[PDB]
């Protein structure tokens, strides 16, 4: 619990939901997010990252009734595909590439979900929810769509 | 205003997956707590909830801590959030589902069920803290898309 540094990048973007946000930052400090019209105002301590930088930490401390709505004009993303199993995308123009996979031969859907259920984008921590992630493996490795099997570095097969 | 019993939600009882102490609001306004070692939930709330007497979890938008629900595979029916803010009704016979339900016609969903902890609800039971308000469910005469391909409601899924 150490300040600034123990900090958590937090999101700031368009929000769907009107209502009050809280969250407690890895640091320990206690964040509030007023959002209307799909606008965040970030109320915390000076003692936090977040507050400095007008972010929400999101994670597993997070109450309120908004979630975020990221611009599809993401570079990488951390995407959910089993229990505790992950496949990094990578997008260029409107097509995207698993870059990368926490284990061997994962299954993964053929086509990119829209950005708010991704886990992860660029750094930043989308749901409450997330399982640790293993560290990323990208080389020499394959993964699944039905019954297709494709190196890391694929475009995903639905594009 | 939060009613004992009558506003309190259907919560979640089963195997949980990470150890610690989980926290809830239930609608009623009982404040619950969720202690978890080794897939269970010990539950402590007010003699006034529902959930503090069926030994349930409510899980919501107020929900905090380090577990997620691993639900039973013998579920009948599921929500299944296939879009920002649209859902499919997914129902269960045997090892294969059908699509028996949308919040709009034309509905983009892929064509394999997820493993059951990604749904929303299963069998009236809550399972994500964030969710978004679910439609009324269109039930006849609407179709779903899988890729460039539609499905009459109440169609088996693609892959099986
Ligand atoms: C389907 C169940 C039996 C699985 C079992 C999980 C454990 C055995 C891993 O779940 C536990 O069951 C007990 C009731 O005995 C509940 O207490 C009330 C716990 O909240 C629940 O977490
Ligand atoms: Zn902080
Ligand atoms: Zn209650």
């Amino acid at each position: 619990g150490v300040p600034f540094f123990s900090c958590q990048r937090g999101y700031k973007g368009v929000w769907r939901g009107d209502g009050i946000m809280q969250t407690t930052c890895p640091c320990g400090a206690q964040i509030t997010g007023h959002v209307k019209n799909g606008s965040m105002r970030i109320v915390g301590p000076r003692t936090c990252s977040n507050t400095w930088h007008g972010t929400f930490p999101i994670n597993a401390y997070t109450t309120g009734p908004c979630t975020p709505s990221p611009a599809p004009n993401y570079s990488r993303a951390l995407w959910r595909v089993a229990a505790e199993e992950y496949v990094e995308v990578t997008r260029v123009g409107d097509f995207h590439y698993v870059t990368g996979m926490t284990t061997d031969n994962v299954k993964c859907p053929c086509q990119v979900p829209a950005p708010e259920f991704f886990t992860e984008v660029d750094g930043v921590r989308l749901h409450r929810y997330a399982p640790a992630c293993k560290p990323l493996l990208r080389e020499e490795v394959t993964f699944l769509v039905g019954l297709n099997q494709y190196l890391v570095g694929s475009q995903l097969p639905c594009e």
